[PDB]
Order: structure tokens, then C-alpha cells, then sequence
């Protein structure tokens, strides 16, 4: 584990992360997709061999020795708010299990279901709180990646508020 497990946020491409493994914001079919998923496909395409997995689950595929944890958040276009919320929390709990199983000391993670799966809603707080629920009991250093300056500030504030 990390000597003093922390949360941090960076405003940059998660495909350029400085952590021991990455979480993909995957689609259920293991397709190259859009946004984070497409960046992950360009950087670690070998990790999309048999990466298909249902909504609410995580499946890790190694690119060389570098683990890519494919986490499938719900598309809120398809799900009700209530069921979407349930599957989003579940995806993060599976991420925590995989991070634990891999024995990594750090992980790069995007906010699941906040992009084209958001159903046109701002889900920063919803997604981040489910990330914290799952990851708080892990001892990996977590680095959250975002692209928007206002999101970086809001995520940073949320991390600092817990101390
Ligand atoms: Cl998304
Ligand atoms: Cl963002």
C-alpha cells in the first residue's frame, strides 16, 4: 500500500497518468468508444482483448504488465436515476476489489458516467461520492483525472474538505 494513502486530482489526459494502473471508463462491449475510453484504446489497445463486461462490473486486462481496469458505469440515457445510481456505485466497488487484488500502490481513475453516459446531467458529486465510498477502505494512492478547470477545482475542494 501507499505509506500515507491520499486522494489527488489532476487536469490532464488519464492516458498520460503517473500511477501503477488505470481505470478505463469502459463500455460493456469492449469497443474503443469515445472520450476517456478512446484515449485508453489508443494508449493500451492490447488491454481490449476480452475486456467486454456487464454494467456495474470491472474487468482487468494487462497491457504488458500494466493493468487496465475496465469499469462499466451505466449510461443514464438508458437507466432510471435509481437503477443508474445503483450500478454506478457497484462499478466503483468492483474497482476497489480489483485495485486491492492487483496489490498496486497507486491508481488513475476517471469519474465514471460523467461524460457521454451522464444523460446530459452534471454528475460530478454523485460519481465522486461513489468513488470515495468504494476507495476509502483501500490503501492505494488515488489520482482522479478530469479535463475541465471548474471540475478540477470542485474535485480538489471535495478532497480537501475531508482534510
Ligand atoms: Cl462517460
Ligand atoms: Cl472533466
Amino acid at each position: 500500500g501507499a505509506m500515507a494513502p491520499s486522494y489527488r486530482v489532476k487536469r490532464m489526459d488519464i492516458a498520460k497518468n503517473d500511477e501503477e494502473c488505470v481505470v478505463n471508463a469502459a463500455n460493456p462491449r469492449g469497443l474503443p468508444g469515445d472520450g476517456v475510453c478512446k484515449a485508453v484504446y489508443k494508449k493500451w489497445p492490447e488491454s481490449f482483448k476480452n475486456s467486454a463486461t456487464p454494467v456495474g462490473t470491472a474487468k482487468t486486462v494487462m497491457c504488458g504488465t500494466y493493468p487496465v481496469i475496465h469499469a462499466v458505469g451505466p449510461n443514464f440515457s438508458n437507466y432510471t436515476e435509481s437503477e443508474g445510481d445503483r450500478e454506478l456505485a457497484a462499478a466503483y466497488r468492483e474497482v476497489a476489489k480489483e485495485v486491492t487484488r492487483l496489490g498496486v500502490n497507486s491508481v488513475a481513475i476517471p469519474l465514471l458516467s460523467t461524460g457521454v453516459y451522464s444523460g446530459g446531467k452534471d454528475r460530478l458529486t454523485q460519481s465522486l461520492n461513489h468513488l470515495f465510498t468504494a476507495m476509502d477502505s483501500t490503501d492505494a494512492d488515488v489520482v482522479i483525472y478530469c479535463r475541465d478547470k471548474e471540475w478540477e477545482k470542485k474535485i480538489s475542494e471535495a478532497i480537501q474538505m475531508r482534510t
